[PDB]
């Protein structure tokens, strides 16, 4: 693209909500579109990104910011890690997430109202959590009510194209959740969803269904990728945003500007830092780094949210996990990846997780004297989850999985069970994202702030004692388990309970809540039509925007989110749409 | 004591050069002196502090500051962690530590002569190295030669008073070692330290001794003990420390003054926070806490330097470590417990190091391409040890060990050994000490900035090679090891390597240089007679005095600072000594 160039619409950040958008306004074929992107342009083409097998070997490569972040910052324990991984190429984070589509409980989406309003809502908001996704069940194996899921959109989804070996896995994993007495569940997709279901993933036909799908074959979204934002371009005096500067792999300054609007989808982490970069931010941050304050927005960077994990491993019998035909090589492999290549069948196209479970522990919680005091001191309703929302998210992983175990080695031999124990509801109060300088090259500073409430840490030991009776006790699966990796469990200890929970969990991958949507910039950093409080032209569509974090898995709350900005942005634009 | 109460001299800090130098000065019965500390007085009055075998318990306990610090942060890792240990007591670190009492290498304190001139060299510090401590060798094992290592001072020190069980094991351990071609060394006190020796400790009579054996008895010495320093009290016309304010549990301001000097001796960390609060630092790092700049002094807080570890653990065969006597509840322990409680005799009053290593690894590093150009590049001279100091102190701790295992669980079976694989000679730039703010209650933050340089991952690596090589293959020891806890050293990787030595590393608990001893501000931030430079009657002693770390534990020169402190103070004050 050339210098100086004006398009209709700049999205800056081609990610997940970013091409949602981009794709969605370019379908008016004269509407002129510009998408900057710090990342590659050509995602399809790259084998490990494609082939959803090889999400986990994303971390740390070149398609992954490789983030450092602080995990938990609390009196008694600190700890800060990287990478904390997030995609780094056209379709940003969905060009290396782990598949599963879920769009979360329909209380907490009704409480968006206290942000947002009755548009965000569940019942409003359903179509939008559909739109992005065009829905198939080739094998014919579940309800063909599920087939609503679906409206229609560029992202094929499917439930987990089923692993053949896996089966016996599957059927134990089932019976051991039922000898439980929790229930089983198909249609997690209307607002319920307590109980085990087998998920559906953006996967089909063993390709990954990533954002870059909405933005190819359309001759009015000019895509320029390999640029590295510098600042929104402001106009003081107008208070608009003009356009957007960036900076190219040679090191020079580009200016694109937007003739209707610019929208910010640079995701939870660089939204924020851009914002303030170009003087929308808490003024006392702003000042501290050299950057004028054009508005004093309190929120930008603030209300960080993220749901902390503890996942486990469990050495299981052989032939119940993938770990002999996935992780090491060998002839079994080789037959795998041979299929694969010369038609994307067999495991090599599995994301490895097919079961997943929503449960409540209330009798778990119920048997601390703290959880019980907590709720009575919150006039008896349950602190986490007060309208009927899962507890957890437990993710079945059927092999080890590396990005769920930040600080163990692969074990060398056996087959094992990655277990993700996901606190969905947590009540920490959250983190926030700050600037360590105003070099638009430094990543911000970033606190998760996991566990900073202690009931937090008494919900994810009683969790992770859910899983472990399950899988120990459970019928059926109770005779697969062979042992702990890489020790025991200290389940037996309130106090190493404590210690191993701050020390083992990792972020379960879902960041949200830094530019909020709001009723005003008191409470939040943009309104219900995604403006930014104080700036003209300028929206943001991306997980920042996210005010109460869904009850699992959130990309498909982030595709709804920029399924719902882009149509907002054409009722605005009668003359365009 | 009462508000305002004046002395000849104010010891700030109660530590182990604080009390060296508190006793020295009380030595004319006549001269005042006057000891704040903010640790309990009484340390000899618990079993925790004067047990050598409850030394590791002391972390996490009351005694202990339990300070969060960054150990490592390079842009490829980064880890913080807590507790990082300092004795908060009488005695300060002295009061927690491990015992062991080594001096270093000649031609590393030689190489003081840059910063101090002639007086901090080897031959004119010997007689400090020697003034604290009464050697003592009962059972007649050493050589008569040894006895000149004690001078007569109120510290007793011994070669470890042998654990009988662990015969076998030393006995192991030396054919081992020998049959790696590397020599057996008893003499390490004279400059030389090449090979394994018999390590002398500040153990006797299975008791601890701590730098309050200077203090006691000594009616001409007040302590003020549970009171936090809040700042040094500055005249800034006169350029004159007048004393320091305390803060009581009671939540009172003292002053106490100081009619000839003032001695900081807070530590490594608290030392250089205290002048920054009181105006004495880097004026930039004093504005940005709203802080007066006083003196202009650059190197306050900077220059921290001290010995990353990497710790290992093997599980060795039944009897060859203390485990099932000392770390296992059962008749075992009670009955070592009812011996060392009726006349302090027994594994109890032991400190479960007896031998240690003093290598060099020149044939390992020589394997490695980079150190081999690395060498080059520095004109054919070895980049850690250019004059012939040890490259590591090995340290074989006979059970597992809970200080130098901070991630992974105490195992529930089986006797282990723990080998701490001290780099005594890292090339790593130091890294600093800074103010979180000007609230004298927050700790300073703390990076240690590990392994900043490559080659000292290389030669981490190497070292636990070599011990690797020792203990697997050591003639006698290789029968002996039964496995790796927790799980197996990646030696066969380089890649692996470099993850597990900064993943693994922890301080050796050997911190200094934060307000080292120095020719002019520029350079340092107090003279060669331990006065800071800028002002009058305020000297240092204590760690942060020391300008190049010495090769091995460093508690010997600690005292050594402390006694040649005192000892230049009483050359100034003609009329009183
Ligand atoms: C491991 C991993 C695994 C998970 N797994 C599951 C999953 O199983 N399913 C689930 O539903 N969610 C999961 N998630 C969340 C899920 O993947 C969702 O994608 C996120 O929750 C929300 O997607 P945004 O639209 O809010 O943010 P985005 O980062 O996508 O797009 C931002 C784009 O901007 C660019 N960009 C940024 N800065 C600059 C700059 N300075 N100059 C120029 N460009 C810049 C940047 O390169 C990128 O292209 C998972 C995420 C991670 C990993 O991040
Ligand atoms: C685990 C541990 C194990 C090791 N093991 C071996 C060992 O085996 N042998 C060895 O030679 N060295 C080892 N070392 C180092 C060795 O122990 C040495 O002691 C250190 O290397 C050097 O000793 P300072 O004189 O330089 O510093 P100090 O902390 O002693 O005294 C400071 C005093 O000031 C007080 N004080 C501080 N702040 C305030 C305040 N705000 N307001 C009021 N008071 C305040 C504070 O409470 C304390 O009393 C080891 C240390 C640690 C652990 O710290």
């Amino acid at each position: 693209a050339t210098d100086g160039s004006h398009f209709d619409f700049v999205i800056v950040g081609g990610g997940t909500a970013g091409n949602t958008v981009a794709g969605r306004l370019a379908e008016n074929p004269n509407v002129t579109v510009l998408i900057v992107e710090a990342g590659i342009g050509n995602p399809e083409d790259i084998p490990e990104i494609t082939t959803p097998s090889s999400a986990m070997d994303l971390r740390n490569s070149k398609y992954d910011w490789a983030y450092k972040t602080t995990m938990v910052r609390r009196d008694d324990y600190e700890r800060i890690e990287k990478p904390n991984t997030r995609g780094k190429t056209l379709g940003g984070s969905s060009s290396l997430n782990y598949f599963t589509w879920v769009p979360g409980h329909k209380a907490t989406f009704d409480q968006w109202e206290e942000f947002g309003g009755k548009e965000w809502t569940w019942d409003p908001l359903v179509p939008y959590l559909r739109k992005s996704a065009t829905y198939h069940d080739d094998p014919r194996l579940y309800s063909p009510e599920l087939e609503k899921i679906g409206g229609g959109g560029p992202i094929p989804i499917s439930h987990a194209e089923l692993i053949d070996e896996m089966a016996p896995f599957r059927e134990n994993l089932t019976k051991a959740w039922k000898s439980m007495g929790q229930p089983l569940i198909e249609n997690i997709y209307d607002g319920e969803m307590d109980g085990l279901t087998h998920c559906c993933d953006t996967i089909y036909r063993g390709q990954r269904s990533g954002s870059f799908l909405f933005v190819k074959n359309k001759p009015n979204i000019t895509i320029v990728p390999e640029v590295h934002s510098k600042r929104l371009i402001i106009n003081e005096a107008d208070r608009t945003c003009k356009g957007v500067t960036v900076v190219t792999a040679a090191g020079n300054e580009l200016n694109f500007f937007a003739d209707r609007e610019v929208i910010l989808s640079q995701g939870v982490f660089e939204t924020p830092k851009l914002l303030m970069l170009s003087g929308i931010g808490p003024t006392r941050e702003l000042s501290r780094h050299g950057i004028n304050t054009i508005v004093d927005s309190r929120h930008v960077g603030q209300n960080l949210m993220d749901h902390p994990g503890v996942p486990f491993v469990l050495r299981v019998k052989d032939g119940f996990g993938m770990d002999d035909v996935l992780l090491r090589h060998g002839p079994k492999r080789d037959a795998v990846v041979s299929a694969y290549n010369k038609n994307r069948s067999g495991p090599v196209g599995s994301g490895l997780l097919e079961l997943v479970g929503f449960p409540r522990i209330d009798k778990y919680l119920e048997k601390d004297a703290e959880y019980r005091k907590a709720k009575a001191a919150n006039g008896g309703k349950d602190p986490f989850s007060p309208l009927g929302q899962p507890h957890f998210e437990l993710d079945f992983v059927c092999m080890f999985g590396t990005a769920f175990q930040w600080h163990f080695p692969t074990p060398k031999t056996g087959d094992h069970l990655t277990v993700v124990v996901d606190l969905v509801r947590p009540i920490s109060d959250p983190g926030e994202v700050t600037l360590n300088s105003a070099d638009p090259f430094q990543q911000p500073n970033i606190n998760l702030n996991f566990f900073a409430n202690d009931l937090d840490i008494i919900a994810m030991r009683e969790g992770i004692r859910f899983s472990y009776d399950l899988l120990f006790k459970g019928e059926g699966f109770k005779d697969l388990v062979e042992s702990e990796y890489p020790w025991e469990m200290p389940l037996d200890s309130d106090k190493e309970m404590h210690r191993a929970v701050l020390d083992r969990c990792q972020t379960a991958f879902h960041p949200t809540g830094t530019a909020r949507l709001s009723k005003n910039i008191d409470q939040g950093v943009v309104d219900p039509k995604l403006k930014v409080h104080g700036i003209k032209k300028l929206r943001v569509a991306d997980a920042s925007v996210i005010p109460i974090i869904p009850d699992c898995r959130i990309q498909n709350s982030v595709y709804a989110v920029g399924e719902k900005c882009a149509d907002m942005i054409k009722a605005e634009h009668k003359d365009l749409y």
